[PDB]
């Protein structure tokens, strides 16, 4: 039921308003051009806890515990539920969803593995209008702790060269001196970036926001698309510098090899769920501009096989190859061996599910805060040809996409 | 034309021998051989020919009514008029396109060789062999590949230095190996084929010029509105045991120099196809997998597209040719570097062989091939030179490739 219809550069500020006017209440914001989506409150929720041992459903009638033998079956059950079907669903998928779904052992973090929410209220910004439906920057030193990171990379490089795996994303968490103003970081960060999706979610005393550089996955009807980005240079100088960096990226043998290794894995992943011969690269290794950095990017698509749904596709595609590694399960393991803080939502997914689409954005270029931690996180794809010093610099170039725009 | 069908109760072992035995009987008549599995098409004589001379200044139609001079304002239009000729419609057409067709099309200045730029021929008689049946329509040289390796190395060095100066990104530098004698074509076909796994095989004789070879890649295939191109680039040997070969395969697939050399050419192929296709129809159906080609294995990708309404197979061919994998990047600068660096005309080397029928426009790249005319008898092979290339490796590469033809040349 459409409540109001008030008649674009005011979209940004309005969302902030909404987040503040109704702060300390649960909110989910998602940008998928030409629209913004803001959901508020909670009419139904599926919550999977940090170690994947409890699935909780909540709606107005109360709380239920659902059998959690398969998180994907829980997600399917939620989407088919009477309180849910026909409604837009805002979701989040933590990094360790992969290990849980994969029968890989893992150490649980603090954040949920998966949540899906039908909001009580919803604003939609489109065609210089909004539709309502109802029932002070901070300085961040991104060099600190550099040497420990380069050791982690040198370890990864040793493991690859020994043949333990081919690629792994090693990331570093940078703790922030104070909690940040999320609505103001959103506004200020956004104008600094050209992301494929933006998001801000506040739920159960935990907050995350970011400018997603790529899609994990998009499903429209029977067509599945994934969008691996891998291979990076800065775009942090004048146009001349940036354009020389673009040509350099296109012709650098290390960056190109990093890229193609991931596209070929993304092809094999889609092949596991798609009709034979339907998997094609629609865009091969073009440069994508993402704020402080520009990347090689490819679009791969296929047609889901008859016995495969968007959740089967999501479990194979998750996490992005470009945020985990190759082969995926060995990389996931190396990540849990090498990294010392839980990724939580970092390298996970933000979801928007509605009548026409399953949309899943990769969680990078993002900032996170709960009762215990406030941090940003960036990594780099490590291959046999990686240099620890260059990969450090790469994380810093990526961190410059979010870090300068953290408002206190 | 009158036709006859024969079932030969011949074992597989004897099929290739029978074909080259028939070729033997065509003695010194003009003829055209093309293998596109499951068939071998042999054409004999000439009923109708389009001839484009070496400098691209004269187009001639020839049939039983005599010679007619056509306007060379557009080779593509000439080729279109020939296909639409009453003499031609409904017949398989055997074509050859010389390296210099590129430069000419692109209004780049070239030095003409002696071979025609392009010819298309409807033969007078035809034989089609397919799995032991035939349909008729009627009315050991020793070659040292190391010799002169030093001169080639300097050509590679010069290309590399030119790339490092930013003149172009990639160029194929090739070397011609003069041969001691004229070769026996039917015996070369027979021995050379069973040692190769080419996309197409060919042999032609026309107006005192001959060529034969085992094409490793298809410039282009068009059936109806769908155009496929299959760029190959990046090489290792497969001259050893299956475990040596499997090692070389994994090594090819993960070598950053080879992977870059491959993808640079694929993206050029994609951009070329996009100029003549429906927006969004150009996709990569097969990304960078290993293809086995006799003495060598290569990375190949399969790219496809849907032709736009204002464009035909002739339009696709003009943009797709020569193979980026035979010229360079950017194409025009690479064609200029090849003309300044190489000392002999390529003629048909790195050109195309065409088989055109009702359904299809099939074009195979001329590499792994042998040429002979009134003046020269030679083989030829090159290598894709990028910033990372070393002259020693690239010489070795030309020799790995030459080994698909050199060992099988018969007198
Ligand atoms: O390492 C990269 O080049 C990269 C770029 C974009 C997204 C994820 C990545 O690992
Ligand atoms: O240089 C190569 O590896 C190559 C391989 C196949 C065809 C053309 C080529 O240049
Ligand atoms: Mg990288
Ligand atoms: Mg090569």
């Amino acid at each position: 039921k459409i409540s109001e219809f008030l008649h674009e550069e005011q979209w940004l500020p309005t969302i902030s308003g909404v987040l503040r006017q109704f702060a300390e209440e649960e909110c989910y914001v998602y940008e998928r051009p030409p629209c913004w989506y803001l959901g508020k409150g909670c009419q139904a929720r599926l919550h999977i806890n940090a170690d994947g041992t409890q699935a909780t459903f909540i709606d107005d009638a109360g709380e239920q515990k659902w059998a959690v033998d398969s998180i994907a079956d829980c997600a399917r059950r939620f989407m088919a539920h009477p309180q849910v079907k026909g409604r837009r669903v805002y979701g989040q998928v933590g990094f360790n969803f992969a290990a849980h779904a994969r029968g890989i052992a893992f150490n649980a973090g603090e954040w949920p593995l998966l949540t899906l929410t039908v909001p009580r209220e919803e604003l939609i910004f489109e065609k210089g209008n909004v539709t309502v439906y109802a029932d002070a920057p901070l300085a961040v030193d991104t060099a600190l702790n550099g040497e420990a990171y380069k050791q982690q990379v040198a370890r990864a490089v040793a493991e690859i060269r020994r043949g333990e795996y081919v690629k792994v994303i090693v990331s570093r968490a940078i703790p922030l001196p104070s909690r940040i103003d999320m609505p103001a970081t959103l506004l200020y960060g956004r104008q600094a970036n050209t992301p494929v999706r933006s998001f801000m979610f506040r739920q159960e005393g935990r907050e995350a926001l970011g400018f997603s550089p790529e899609l994990v996955m998009s499903v429209t009807g029977n067509k599945v698309v994934t969008e691996p980005l891998a291979g990076t240079r800065d775009r942090m100088g004048n146009p001349e510098h940036n354009k020389a960096k673009e040509a350099e990226l296109l012709h650098d043998s290390k960056e190109v090899l990093e890229h193609i290794l991931s596209v070929k894995e993304a092809i094999a992943e889609l092949e596991a769920v798609c009709l034979p011969g339907s998997v094609v690269v629609e865009d091969l290794m073009s440069v994508r501009q993402r704020g402080s950095v520009q990347h090689l990017g490819s679009g791969v698509s296929g047609q889901l096989a008859e016995n495969k749904d968007a959740w089967d596709a999501f479990t194979v595609l998750f996490p992005s190859i470009t945020a985990s590694g190759i082969p995926k399960n060995a990389a996931l393991n190396a990540i849990m061996q090498i990294e010392k803080t839980p990724r939580e939502l970092y390298s996970g997914a933000i979801l928007l599910l509605d009548d026409t689409r399953f949309d899943a954005a990769l969680v990078l270029r993002s900032v996170f805060q709960d009762s215990q931690r406030c941090w940003i996180q960036a990594g780099a794809g490590i291959i046999a040809q990686s240099t620890p010093e260059r990969e450090l610099t790469e994380t810093r170039e990526k961190l410059a996409s979010i870090a300068p725009y953290l408002m206190v």
